[PDB]
């Protein structure tokens, strides 16, 4: 009867957790068992580390029903550690048919050390207008962020970036902003 | 007699003050007329423009004797606006026997519009180790500064550098810090 699916990939599960299994988010449009008490779910998901930038999800509308999606907040709660989260996708369209990934970004500034409290409430609607599924209500994801410390460090008031590459201002290029 | 010769070249003059003639800074190891009463010359010389992020100047040590130069300040007296200046040569050195260009950067952060007041205090001194010349005691430079904005603005919270490129984080590549 249900046709949306969301999970997580094998690939992106093993750099995650672990374990090179497909994680199951929505299945034939019902919310995944371990999501129902979501606190105690919660409670099992550890913050981010600070060697994923960004993480893929898989969705798909496998019939010939047509569902739409809308993020609603993609806020960080910690502006100073992370910039808000991102999604590679425009923020309210259609799911598509053909199983298809949306990343979703996690912009740690390199300015502090700590923890980053984000949101991403996301609904999905049916051809009625009416939201079928949804972000649990009030849901709290977690991201670790290091200070950016670059190679030979950042010259003429360049700052270094998480991907440990210079931020380089006017007129100036190269790995350590030298160059004109 | 004096071999040390310090100038602007005739292209660079151009761009700065409009006109194609060499600036005569020290000739033969002397500072130039112009440069005897410094405030007056120093009322002469307006802020550096915001199109200009470098200067080049050029040296010679022009005879056998040697000479050593050493450059004791470099100094933004407006850190929010502009970083230190930088030069593109090692701070102790010794004066080149061949014509020779000096680079020095004016690193405007592109945070804020407005002025900067910085400090370029260099020495030149000969084999017997005394001072023979240096900036005028007490010189103050301006340089204008613009706020940065970059052509569909930084995303993933980037930054706009004054050379309107984006100062992309960790894990972020691209024109408006979107790939990965
Ligand atoms: C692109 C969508 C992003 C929607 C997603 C919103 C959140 C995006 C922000 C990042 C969230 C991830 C942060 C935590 C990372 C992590 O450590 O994940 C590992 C956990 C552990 O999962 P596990 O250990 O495999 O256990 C569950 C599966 N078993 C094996 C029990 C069957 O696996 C998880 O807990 C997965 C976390 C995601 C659960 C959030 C529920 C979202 C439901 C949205 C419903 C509306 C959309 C429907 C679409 C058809
Ligand atoms: C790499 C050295 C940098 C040493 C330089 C230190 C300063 C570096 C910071 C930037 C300074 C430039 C900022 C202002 C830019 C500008 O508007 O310059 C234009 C002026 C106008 O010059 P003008 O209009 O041609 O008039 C003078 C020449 N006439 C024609 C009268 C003969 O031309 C000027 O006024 C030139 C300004 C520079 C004068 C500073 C004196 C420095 C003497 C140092 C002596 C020690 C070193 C001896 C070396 C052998
Ligand atoms: C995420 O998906 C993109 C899309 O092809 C892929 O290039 C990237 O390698 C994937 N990352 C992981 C950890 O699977
Ligand atoms: C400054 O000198 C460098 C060294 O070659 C040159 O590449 C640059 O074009 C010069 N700039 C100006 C304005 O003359
Ligand atoms: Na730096
Ligand atoms: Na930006």
């Amino acid at each position: 009867t249900g046709s949306l699916y969301l999970w997580i990939d094998a690939h992106q599960a093993r750099v995650l957790i672990g374990f090179e299994e497909d994680i199951l988010i929505v299945s034939e449009g019902k919310m995944a068992p371990f999501t129902h008490d979501f606190r105690k779910a919660q409670q099992r998901m550890p913050a981010i580390p600070v060697n994923i930038h960004s993480m893929n999800f898989t969705w798909q509308a496998a019939g010939q029903a047509e569902y739409f999606y809308e993020f609603l907040s993609l806020r960080s709660l910690d502006k100073g550690i992370m910039a808000d989260p991102t999604v590679n996708v425009p923020l309210l369209g259609t799911v598509p048919h053909k199983a298809s990934v949306v990343q979703v970004g996690f912009p740690c500034l390199g300015k502090q050390d700590g923890v980053a409290a984000f949101e991403v409430d996301v609904i999905v609607m049916n051809s009625e207008g009416n939201t079928i599924l949804k972000t649990p209500q009030n849901a709290i994801f977690f991201k670790t962020c290091q200070q950016a410390e670059c190679p030979g460090g950042c010259r003429n008031g360049g700052f270094c970036n998480e991907r440990r590459i210079c931020e380089c201002p006017d007129g100036f290029h190269g790995p350590h902003c030298e160059g004109t």
